[PDB]
């Protein structure tokens, strides 16, 4: 049950006038594609705030990538969802090797403790596996977020992503026909996406929803990865060529815009990008 918003001064939408011309802000699904200037936060924290809204933010931190968290939890406290309650779980091998980060009230961070594959491909694919931690987050968060560790937020990212199922889009494709798209391409594996179907691509580093459907995602795209071992097959993008399946199958309820995973030293600052809100942090592969 949602109590009634207050009473609240901001200005009239007008229906004709757009917020965005210069970008698409609504998917053929009806789904919202987030960008900048198609949301009034106020309102969106007011909506999230009165159901008392915990959002859970998963993040891998294996073998080297443990140097990544301390830029990455002390920006997620600048601006990722504050105001409201957040609960990290930071996947390691190294409990350790986890810095003490000071965090804001409401916040709180759990350690995992995890295997390390020696392949940089299976770390990241065996992700979904993790993830799908169960029961326990169930309990504990409304919505879970999903993302790369190897990132730093720079603007604010807060509760207009919040939806059942969103994916990102990737900022390299944005732009990009569909057929251009890196999505797997052989048929013998379940990951494929003929040449005539797609509607975007999606980063594998920042996917989210409410928790039964990212672990509808999560097991989904773990079940995928396993058939294709057995048949001997690795998609060409590992866990993102599956994610991308499984978002072409099941469309998201929200879309972000690449203002949410970006590469400021690989692609600049576009004018279309009014925030760079996460992005990545250079590193030597
Ligand atoms: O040795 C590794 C390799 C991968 N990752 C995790 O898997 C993510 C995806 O890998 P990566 O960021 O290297 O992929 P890229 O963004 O460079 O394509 C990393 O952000 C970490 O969260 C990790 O922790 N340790
Ligand atoms: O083509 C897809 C690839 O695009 C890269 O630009 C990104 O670094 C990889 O992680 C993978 O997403
Ligand atoms: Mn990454």
């Amino acid at each position: 049950f949602m109590v009634s918003l207050p009473r609240m001064v901001y200005p009239q939408p007008k229906v004709l006038t757009p917020c965005r011309k210069d970008v698409l802000v609504v998917t053929p699904w009806l789904a919202p594609i987030v960008w900048e200037g198609t949301f009034n936060i106020d309102i969106l924290n007011e909506q999230f705030r009165l159901q008392n809204t915990t959002i859970g933010l998963t993040v891998f931190a294996i073998k080297k990538y443990v140097a990544f968290l301390k830029l990455f939890l002390e920006t997620a406290e600048k601006h990722f969802m504050v105001g409201h309650r957040v609960h990290y779980y930071v996947f390691t091998d190294q409990p350790a090797a986890v810095p003490r980060v000071t965090l804001g009230t409401g916040r709180q961070l759990s350690v995992l403790e995890v295997r390390a594959y020696k392949r940089w491909q299976d770390v990241s694919m065996r992700r979904m596996e993790m993830i799908s931690c169960e029961r326990r987050f169930l309990s504990e968060v409304d919505y879970l977020v999903c993302v790369d560790v190897d990132m730093e937020f720079r603007d604010h990212v807060g509760v207009e992503i919040l939806t059942p199922l969103f994916g990102t889009l990737h900022p390299s494709f944005y732009g990009s026909s569909r057929e251009a798209f890196t999505y797997e391409r052989r048929p013998q594996s379940q990951a494929y996406i003929p040449k005539d179907e797609g509607d975007f691509y999606y980063m594998g580093g920042f996917f989210g929803g409410s928790v039964q459907e990212v672990q509808r995602l999560t097991r989904a795209c773990h079940q995928a990865m396993m058939v294709d071992q057995a048949n001997g097959i690795e998609a060409v993008w590992h866990d993102e060529s599956h994610l991308n399946k499984y978002l072409l199958r099941h469309k998201p309820t929200k879309v972000l815009s690449p203002e949410y995973l970006w590469d400021q030293q690989l692609l600049g600052w576009p004018a279309v990008l009014r925030k760079l809100r996460f992005t990545a942090v250079p590193k030597n592969h």
